[PDB]
């Protein structure tokens, strides 16, 4: 699924480089806006989900924030799984014989009880 960038990490937070093939085709810089990418120094880090993303299961977006114990936090983050690429709260699935693997490396992503 396509993501956005976090807009908190060292490459979101630098200003275009000006010198790339891609900041010299952006208007700003005086090119003629064809090739639409965005600077090769400005590559996100850890790229997020977007603002719109949900559970599959109950439409609601992640409420980690409104718990505070640290499993029913996590149970209500949005988890997008690496395999099936299905985006779900982990608390919305109830699976006997899998649980769910986190990846660490980048945000609101795991492999999901079904695909593990
Ligand atoms: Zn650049
Ligand atoms: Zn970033
Ligand atoms: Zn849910
Ligand atoms: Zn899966």
């Amino acid at each position: 699924r396509r993501r956005t960038r976090c807009r908190k990490c060292e490459a979101c937070l630098r200003t275009e480089c000006g010198e790339c093939h891609f900041c010299k085709d952006m208007k700003k810089f005086g090119g003629p806006g064809r090739m639409k990418q965005s600077c090769i120094m400005r590559q996100c880090i850890a790229p997020v989900l977007p603002h719109t993303a949900v559970c599959l299961v109950c439409g609601e977006a992640g409420k980690e924030d409104t718990v505070e114990e640290e499993e029913g936090k996590f149970n209500l983050m949005l988890m997008e799984c690496s395999i099936c690429n299905e985006i779900i709260h982990p608390g919305c699935l109830k699976i006997k014989e899998s649980e769910g693997v986190v990846n660490d490396e980048l945000p609101n992503c795991w492999e999901c009880p079904k695909c593990n």
